[PDB]
């Protein structure tokens, strides 16, 4: 309808919807290690990787791409075996060497700190030369190798998007640009390609299929497969949680192409909105919360159409069900949490919760605001989580 | 099994498994208001009710018995229309007056504080007379007009229970005392009687029945029905979460009486164990976590018997799945959380999660310890929750 709204929404959709190969933390580690640019990885005497609590937590037991392994050492080995030009896709075209893994295991000294995103590599060789590199802050800004390159959008556009209402999103999915239609279809393609086998199929009903497909894709992403995931705000698990429940609901129901496209577009819009509103860092599972808000809004739009009260009731029930949940790092178990998210969405399509019930917001906007504020209230827990995992 | 162990377990089961009549918070409010003993409720100029964060949270939007209403204002009206001699049962035999509700709404000024259980009523009338009442610490201890009440099992027995292992519980459910069998049967009867209709039934399969029955009983308990619930550690919703999933699994499967008895007994033992180990207060949903640990251990004992690795895998998957959910007070939405708990239990019976996946413990005891530690780390946080709910 309005022109500026369509332009802003299109630009932000083109900005936030990317292709992420596995977890951004292991990619970060490999990219920093390749930014050190070691000429001979077998001439290394000591490697000193420094991470913050969140990075160490997320990368402790997540699958490293093209290594068939888990942990931070495979990411460091892949960075040694990678090229900086691939940036976050550092693990492309590599040939994993178990010999180099055994070589670096004796020399990789990892040290954790309490701070925002921090990734500092300091490598020494046999000759004595030292090579340092550092990536800092939430935006992936390299401060030592100085290699200009992620996914930046100025604050004015973010503030203008935060001031949009759900009716703007409902009117956008009726006037979808063709480029955005292809982007949504590419999203569906990328996230559906992540379905590899059965992980949690306990029936043939709709919720069973939703849980099964979502957990299968999450397990595929967590075991270190060389397959990208269509991520919103560089969080692939959030994109999985936002898309696959709707994909499996549509697969179990009408099998409508345009309808699934519109529902997933609305889900991505809602997920981007919830990510913007949750401005502060948090140890709460942002994937489950945000991607599930997007998924439940998309499922409610699929079930009831452009019904405002239905969407508000779905948001209220989702806020009542599963708000506040730990983010104990990238793991194979993360899939389970997303499974719960599926539940949290499905059960919200059949129950209405009054606004008085606890932290439930008055409508969708207040639900998102309350979830974001609670995420802010939970505060920094990554220090205690990393202290737990060290035992 | 050892004799002292059996005696301790029997004593702790008889102590912790009680019968709780509805929600205690609205009873507290009504009793404090009725202790003022207002002769004419329509001669009131202003009421000043003071609660602490926890009390305000739990009583903000919970159903008041015999009022057909929700919130703190209905509790205040029922206390004005009740007699102090009824103590926590102030709402018995009353006839709710909407006129008095509309009168008191204009004059009830509620103020929240940071302290243990605190309920102070200060009413003024047209003549100028003032009436004060105050309840502090435990529920039954009113300090104004000075009717002291001191709050069963010494700490040594709790510590001895903390040092028990899951094998002790598995051996206890084979030599059950007859009194304990009667207690389990009364528990099953009481908690199954709370099922009034369908609240979240989206099928006739096992998980559908589990979620449906659990949510139905929780909704019955939350709307203010005059029906007692068999509570573990005075938390009726925790007892529901611990018992009803197993009841509905047995209902949908083998229909075995003794097997269900043993499974629910093990669930209650596990729930008491998790409550004892989580000694510090927390705003995390203790009902879901503890009762669901009990429920998943009971379901795994029902499915696989006295298999240690099966129980360890179920506990690990439960710990990976749904830890750290908010406890935003007693509400109709609480049922949803318990529904999620059902999910978290069922999905743990078919998946194994490695201990490396985040906060997952090496076995059952380590899982409980990590969950308790995270609960302790989350702290109080009730002040921020009530600040959110105040809008
Ligand atoms: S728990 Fe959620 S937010 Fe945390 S790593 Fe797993 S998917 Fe991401
Ligand atoms: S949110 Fe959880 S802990 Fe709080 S009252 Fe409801 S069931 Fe109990």
């Amino acid at each position: 309808m309005d022109d500026y709204k369509r332009i802003l929404i299109t630009k932000i959709l083109k900005n936030e919807v990317t292709e992420a190969l596995g977890c951004t933390e292991v990619g970060l580690i490999g990219y920093a290690v390749s930014l050190c640019n070691i000429s001979d990885p077998f001439s290394i005497e000591k490697i000193e990787l420094t991470l913050n609590n969140g990075s160490f937590k997320n990368a402790y037991a997540v699958g490293v791409p093209n290594t068939k392994k888990y942990g931070i050492l495979p990411a460091v080995v892949g960075g040694l075996l990678g090229d900086h030009k691939n940036k976050l896709l550092v693990f492309n075209g590599i040939k994993y060497s178990q010999k180099l893994e055994d070589f670096i295991k004796e020399r990789l000294k990892i040290r954790v700190i309490n701070s925002p995103l921090y990734c500092g590599v300091k490598i020494k060789d046999n000759s004595g030369n030292t090579f340092e590199s550092l990536i800092k802050d939430n935006h992936l800004n390299v401060v030592i190798p100085k290699i200009n390159n992620i996914s930046e959008i100025n604050g004015s556009e973010k503030e203008e998007y935060k001031n949009l209402e759900l009716l703007d999103f409902l009117e956008y999915i009726d006037e979808i640009p063709e480029e955005i239609i292809q982007l949504v279809e590419k999203t569906i393609y990328t996230n559906n390609n992540l379905i590899k086998g059965d992980f949690l199929n306990f029936g043939n009903d709709c919720l069973s299929n939703m849980v099964n497909k979502t957990t299968s894709a999450c397990n595929t992403r967590m075991i270190g497969e060389n397959m990208p995931a269509m991520s919103v705000a560089k969080s692939g698990n959030m994109g999985i949680m936002a898309t696959l429940p709707i994909i499996a609901y549509d697969y179990s129901n009408e099998q409508n192409q345009e309808k699934l496209i519109k529902s997933i577009l609305l889900s991505v819009l809602v997920t981007i909105y919830a990510t913007y509103k949750s401005s502060y860092l948090s140890s709460m599972c942002g994937a489950v919360s945000k991607g599930g808000m997007g998924a439940v809004i998309g499922l409610c739009y699929y079930k009831n159409g452009k019904n405002i009260k239905k969407l508000d009731s779905a948001a209220r029930t989702f806020t009542a069900n599963l708000p506040g949940i730990i983010c104990d790092g990238g793991k194979v178990g993360c899939a389970l949490k997303l499974a719960s998210g599926c539940f949290a969405a499905y059960s919200s399509l059949f129950v209405d919760i009054s606004y008085e019930n606890g932290i439930v917001g008055k409508n969708f906007k207040e639900c998102v605001e309350n979830i974001s504020e609670i995420s802010k209230i939970m505060g920094d827990l990554d220090s205690d989580i990393v202290k737990i995992m060290s035992k």
